[PDB]
């Protein structure tokens, strides 16, 4: 539970996201809850040139470490932590299927029972606002009130969970649900869904 | 034909499924026929942290080993074994193309002659029922009466065969047929099929 | 130009086809022109368990080596060699995009100038006939009269060239053209094409 | 800033392009600004057989080194350098999504805010002209006047930037935008876009 271990895990999560096809280029950012704020990836540096010392600490007031530049999207990581006290890790990426659904501005409905992993019968899509702004942060905090993941219109995905391993797992599951949704929407609209009654049973079972 | 070899093979099949793109996250479960019951993967543990000792024995009465938690979908593995005496291995996964077809609730018709690998002129789609229930098990046992693989509505795929190698091979072939089906359904509906007469010739040749 | 080198190359081509995503399971078969007949992969054996001694010699009369079982599709390899004297290697696979186009029973028209690599302004699609039959062989020999590659209705692809390296390269290029065709056909039908006059210029330049 | 280092980087960029799924077969060509002309990949040689000595120097007059054959598409690399003085590296490939959009002859509109990486609110599509001709070069020089990347009708993509690392990164980002565009166009046409006012804010922020 010390900084160098948590930074190591952040880096490993970045690399694994790229392995899984969820992150291309420099698009993702990952953070963990730490002391009074968080540890987050820096802006600009390619994932594969990332060393432990590159990880940035931002306190609870938004002041970041001396000599480092945090991800340009750090504000919605801090909004996630303040909106969901149980969240200890946040994964953000621009995964292609999730992002295509965000362009249509649709929520993902209950086309598969694994949608319950995010907390309910849907994956919401928060309205567009310029990256890095307060307005974006507010939409995100509202979307995560009762869901562990949300799409961001014309942008990508945010997933949060109790640790990095589970946050990555959820993010990967939402990209699969997005891919299922787009593949079936091309054939039929609307796509068959499971009823609220059936999702209620699955949620209890989880 | 001893437990440690069979457990080793189960684990290798899990890893290979992930290699092939058939399994994401923690979704699949694999089993083999053993003594009076079966050996199956455990619930929860990520595939890459799986060791031989993690594999769970469930007898013919449904009693599982002390100190282990079997896959939460073990009941339809036991239903497969009871419905098909010739089956010695069962692979279950949530492969994306198969699962998208299961959302449409369609059987895969004979769009390619390799559909005969599963025993007939189609890959059926068994109706939805909550995972882990007796109701689900019954649909699966009925769908496998005359087929070696079946889709499961809003869920995924089950394939069974004489050994793990062949069961994985079949599962991969059904995911390819599913992908062929979705790709052509987006262009034309209905999709051209081979006649029953032609499938009858291919079945004899196999 | 001895047997063990050519067998080594066949095996390497099988492995590389799988690397490229052109071959799944046990579907492909590869051959090279040799002495009075050909060297071809065997039936059944998985690509990764293939050793030099597994490669099968079939003479010009169709008699195969003692103790080995040649690919079950060897007849259309022999038809390719007899129809195209310049062909020294044949690659056959069930690549997913090519096969989806073969299900629609469409030729691939000149949607990109690389279609000229196969010899003209199209990739034909030969009519369906049961695998391994004389009827299939005849369609293939007719389709390859003026083209180096052909789709096979409800089945897959055959590509031939002066050596294995070029035959694999062509097969991969046709799978890309197939993918381009399906992706654009989902959006608009018919798909824009280059005129015959423009393909004529590209053919001269190659 | 010597030739052997720059050639090494060109080769590494070729290999990485193939790693990323942007380049299949022998289709791409990469160059860097050097002395009075450029260093470019040769024609024909497969990427994996490329050694430092294979890289070709072409001066500012179009004269290439003795004993080497430059890429057959070198003219539009030289046109890019003359049209954009700030460009120091050029990546060209036939990436499948970009190329499918080029077949439709559509520009990619602002469906995601990362479109601003190429300089504006769109990725243009330059009209078709035979590869290697002066006519093609002219369309490319006009398309790159106010954009760092362009699609080429019925052909592929060109991206330019201050160094190879950034040029590859841009090329990969445009392939993602192309994939986003095709995936959403199959569902709805036209696809929702961000307004010019919103792209103007994102451009300032970058
Ligand atoms: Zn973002
Ligand atoms: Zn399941
Ligand atoms: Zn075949
Ligand atoms: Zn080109």
């Amino acid at each position: 539970m010390e900084r160098n271990k948590l930074a190591r895990q952040i880096i490993d999560t970045c690399l694994e996201m790229t392995r899984l096809g969820l992150n291309q280029g420099t698009a993702g950012n990952v953070s963990v809850r730490y002391q009074d704020g968080m540890l987050i990836t820096p802006t600009g540096i390619p994932y594969e040139k990332l060393t432990e010392s590159h990880i940035v600490f931002i306190d609870g007031n938004g002041k970041h470490e001396e000599g480092k530049l945090p991800s340009s999207e750090w504000r919605f990581h801090m909004a996630a932590y303040q909106s969901r006290p149980d969240a200890n890790a946040v994964v953000h990426n621009h995964a292609v299927h999730c992002t295509a659904v965000s362009i249509l501005n649709r929520s993902i409905p209950a086309i598969h029972f694994m949608i319950a992993a995010a907390g309910g019968n849907s994956i919401p899509c928060a309205p567009y606002a310029t990256f890095g702004t307060r307005e974006l942060s507010e939409h995100v905090a509202l979307a995560l009130k009762n869901r562990k993941a949300t799409l961001l219109q014309h942008h990508g995905l945010i997933a949060c969970e109790v640790n990095l391993e589970k946050a990555l797992w959820l993010a990967h599951e939402v990209e699969v649900l997005a891919q299922l949704y787009l593949t079936t929407l091309a054939i039929t609209d609307p796509v068959p869904v499971l009823s609220d009654e059936e999702i209620a049973v699955v949620l209890e079972k989880f």
